[PDB]
């Protein structure tokens, strides 16, 4: 019969699709149509997102997205078509951790000592993002909120760009995802000071988190979410989140994940939607204080 | 007539933008028995006010007076607008007020060549104050950093006040203020302004030279306000209000009173004033376009 | 030595403050000590017209008003701390006119056609005001007792957000002063169709009339009038008059009054008093008929 | 020169501080080729654009017209001062306005004299609004006590506002404002005045008696509007900007513009200027000193 | 024990608000050998009621029985009150009432769906009906507004008839009617109940359906009627008379007189009772809020 | 063996330095190099916190103050050298009620009836402070904003002036602690109305709380905390807890802190964090709608 279709609102190629992808093909088992993958970019994932958010609440079609159209974009986009907050939740698929890089040449050893180097020179040190809203963004604004410090930004296209720049010097730190800077920081290109997730990151596992540097209240990951239209029975999105936690469960599946620095969750939809619930308004209250909304 | 001339500025009451022609609209009522009406219709960088005069009669009775944003830079700075400037009816320019380079104090250089090596040592390390992208400033510093090949790092702010405290604080380098602005605070140490952008200096501060005289004469960058009409205004009517304008212009009390604002009378003819706006709009276009603004 | 002391009470920078700071200057001659002019906003002109009220009735402190503590309040508000029929009248120094002002899809092109059209379509068409007694819903009433129309009153909490809608196509009518509608009539964002004045308005030279479109009775202009407190003799009176109807009558105020959408008035207080009393009633008249 | 002239007033623009210069201004505009520029620099009770012209060159063409704040009093509340007053090169006194006894209608006291017995027979349960320790109402306020031996109750306010409420609503019962500010209130019996605390009389109240008449002479309270130029100033520079001053002051329709600010215009020579602030300067440290003990 | 317990309904007799509790009070004068008094106190939304039930003994004897205006909405509302409805020590929940999203039947839509979709396609051109600021017709149409992102220009009426009569009339296009008003319009095809904001239908119109079950269960807007009783009653006391009027509420008869009004039977007990008008009081205070601007 | 810090950021000789000291005789068993109290006092406790804020994370230095640092002056000074939010609760050593206390020549004997005298004349009634941001000025606000009064706010430079005008009638109310007062009610120098807490105070066993009086929301105290530095382990800060908790138990702890107006409280280290964000959250609203 008919086949799952996930919707991915985002290009292929990076960890928003491979994710998706890796549990799509354990599932495919599960459902005699198989399991189709699409990619549907556009405008932070708000155009795809709304092609689910109308199909039918049956459980056929879903949205498989890191934040954006899920927790962050209502408060973030000044309208949308859509409203996050009437998502059914399905799972968290996984998590990445987001970490304080910083160029070395930048007079300080530590946390410790690169916060009270900003604090003695407000607006003096630069940080690089993807623009307003961008997750290294709203991580730069979470840590200038908990710490006290104003950190200058300078927005960039891409990743790439913003290394080229952060390696070169020409802006002094950068709140990336740990996969794009580990092998950078193994060559000691830059220098990764925390990990802002309550354990520390198996990609790197000598790179400590900010909880242990006492600074627990900094938590900022991108998680990876599958949610269905409103209106999809939480039986139905029990059927799906139980078959991808067990398809979440093998060992080469977890491998996989691991390779793009995620860590796999498959909670049930009730953690789920509590998880999305605490993070929605994380988030709010940062691009509040931040005075953010595009 | 006895119906009044209107002259929108698309502006808030006060500054310069709105006491240049409320200044010009004493003289000219001379002209109008029914007088002269001037309103302030703020928004959208002037493009409300502006809209509101492009549809308005081609008879000369409504007109605009504006600063640049309407007249010579929305139309490649904004998306989509409501109406095209390059179908204004050029009246004339009223005058211009100059920007200039203005930096904190701390910064360990004394000259418009010194400020210019050290940021070319430290690229992106040096930071401007804007009014945000397209704002005056924004593309006066575009312009330096392109004609001088230099990069720095842009702070936007919400207004004048906030930029100069932190120019005055430290917590940020450089700004390309007006002469107006900034000088009350030159004068008192608290910011160093190096070099006008313009062809002359300013009477403000006679002692402060241009770019020009410092071995930059392409760094030209003034705020021209103008007077436009709507599309299909004759050029009879164009010139007559012109020289209208033109005499009230004449005047030595109302020069004096543009000089207190830092203004330059310039009452150009029409055909002066179209070429003076087509330069300028192609100027500040390939600003915005080497900038990706 | 004493200066003169004109209490506007409403905010600094619109015709109410306008008018009386303009005619100031010209009776600074006749005044030793000057002329003060003071801004007391609060409560629809109430808090400042209190304050004349119980000033000395010596001339020396006048209140120039648009309509509300004048002619108004007294039926418009539960109570008052002053009886406006004590008011002793100076003089009118202005009358700025009302219009008729409509969204430009009406299929309608004149008054005419659009008294007809909400004739035919009775409480279809859409009328904005800025509250139960404001001067737009006043005049909105009235012209619905004249024409005998029916038109759907939607309130605003200003100027600004009615014109937003009726621009945007929101509420289809407004019945603005003739200031304040003028630009987005040229502009082609609003047509006003009827002046209700005696006269067509030299800021918008071809808006007729409603009289000249057969509708005389349909006069509603703010009129803006200085008065002295309880007891201020007849004879203070006239010679404050006749300062201000001087300052009228040359050439520069005059114009400056036009630029206001304002013509000149200074009528004797007579004739002063005999005007704000047949407006008193008139509008007694609108707001029993419009709250039944 | 062609450079104008800047006044700098460290105060908003509206009020009484910024009215008087405005109007000299534009007699001594015909002074100056260049014109003249009126600046509104306010903030910390006037010493952020005070610091502004202290700092600018001693040329005479910077100079700060002000109330009596950073001219004569923030050094003795103000803990520390980037400048010191003292050191300010006077040009002139443009103006005085008095401040007067306000009282409560229903005060059980028909004069200063019965108002003086009724606060000596019930020690500081007459309560007396101010805007804070250091503004004008406490400190006058403060000079009242030590003059009469009496004793009130202070409650401050944000501003003279909400002050007027409270003792239109029998909420405080006396406060020393300023005659301008309190005269409408007194006219419509809301208040009642009781003495102006000046020389004369105050011709916008012809019937209020001064202090002095009622055998108070030492009474004098007046915020004074001063102009002061940078140190270093020469004498000769400040003598000739005074003379224009001067000159400005003493025609017929000025005297009816400061008189509707409830002013009385002097425009006394810089020597008779200094004294004048030397001896105001001793007087309000006196007063200060007393009030926090 | 031989005093009547009184029970104060602060509306005008005949409405729901008065048949509900006296209903009630039918079944638990087993409970009073003095019996029960029903008055009705209309005024001010409420207030006037409200207070005199607000200062009686709190010793149970005397009770408020009121739609939500006085318990959990004015304090929102009104500028001030002369009580603190956060004070009142719960009781029960008698019952709840649905308020129904009713339109004009000529809009050309026949689903709840397709009238937001309308909505949202032609902003503000949609009209709703209220019966001004505050009524529960306006505050479930700015709800409705605030949840679907919609907006809808607002015609305001002095009370249910005129507005349904507009509405029967097209003249206005949707109101946010209670069911047990509107229900015979809509059999009659004169409007057209779209949605029931309520967690089922009401029995009145079985065929109707619910927001919830339309994918939008946050539209939850219902009239509850609520007994509290004044500050510092006992808990014990209240549970008595919430297990009184619960026992009551359970009658076979009762519950049908209660459908006959629409209402559905709650008798919650007070804890469960005390956070619904938490939470209602918390929902409403946020729409408001968002409301106004 | 190195002694535990206790930095108490006051002068010696109040009940902020007896109760830490008193604790830290009956803790001195557990620590074999003793304990060390030092008095920093300073800026409101903000010189001494900062002291502690910066001290190692090893449970050997800790922070006991009153409510200033620890949940206060972030919302009320404009820069802090630390972040309240960050210390790590230990405990809550113990509470001491504010009150209601009045002139006894107020027409007035309950707290209803002030009460209902203040709301019939608004304004009328003074009431002394030591200042914005004081405890006298929090605890007033938070009166008049639970009650819907309005009372005039007289400022002093400290508690005793504030009395002399309370007793000599210069001034109507002040909201002063328990123990400062008690002596002048006894006398009759003054009435105490209420008491702000959960339960009456054994010093004047016959004055009723608020709540009694139908007002439990005014709950108003000084709680005396203890805090360690930021990164202290919770282990750590449970190991202290439950050694002070101890020394908080025996009856001769209880009486010496009853000689205070103190209550003993003890509580657990979550217990303690969530009270403490309670109050930083009710202090928060106060000053919020105080300063509007």
């Amino acid at each position: 019969n008919q086949p799952l279709k996930i919707v991915v609102p985002f290009s292929a190629g990076g960890t928003a699709d491979v994710l998706p992808r890796l549990v799509a093909e354990k599932i495919r088992a599960d459902y005699a149509g198989g399991v189709i993958i699409e990619n549907k970019p556009g405008a932070g994932g708000n155009i795809g997102a709304d092609l689910v958010f109308r199909a039918p609440p049956d459980g056929m079609t879903v949205l498989a997205s890191p934040p954006g159209p899920i927790a962050i974009n209502h408060n973030l986009y000044q309208k949308l078509s859509f409203d996050p907050t009437r998502w059914v939740p399905v799972t968290i698929l996984a998590t990445v951790p987001n970490v304080l890089v910083i160029n070395p040449k930048l007079p300080v050893k530590s946390l410790g000592e690169f916060i009270a180097y900003a604090k003695a020179n407000p607006k003096k040190v630069t940080v690089a993002t993807q623009g307003d809203g961008s997750t290294s963004h709203l991580t730069a604004a979470m840590f200038m909120q908990l710490t006290g410090t104003e950190l200058t930004v300078i927005p960039y296209k891409g990743t790439a760009p913003a290394l080229i720049d952060l390696i070169g010097g020409n802006v002094d730190v950068f709140f990336d995802n740990i996969s794009s800077s580990a092998t950078y920081h193994q060559a000691g290109k830059v220098r990764i000071l925390a990990v802002a997730d309550e354990q520390r990151s198996q990609i790197l596992p000598q790179v400590p988190t900010f909880a242990e540097q006492q600074w627990p209240a900094m938590q900022a990951v991108t998680f990876f979410s599958v949610v269905a239209p409103p209106g999809t029975s939480a039986e139905i999105a029990q059927k799906l989140q139980k078959q991808m936690a067990l398809a979440l469960s093998s060992n080469d599946i977890r491998k996989h994940f691991q390779e793009q620095g995620a860590v796999p969750c498959g909670w049930d939809p009730s953690k789920t939607a509590q998880f999305i619930r605490q993070e929605t308004e994380k988030w709010k209250k940062v691009l509040k204080a931040a005075n953010v909304k595009l």
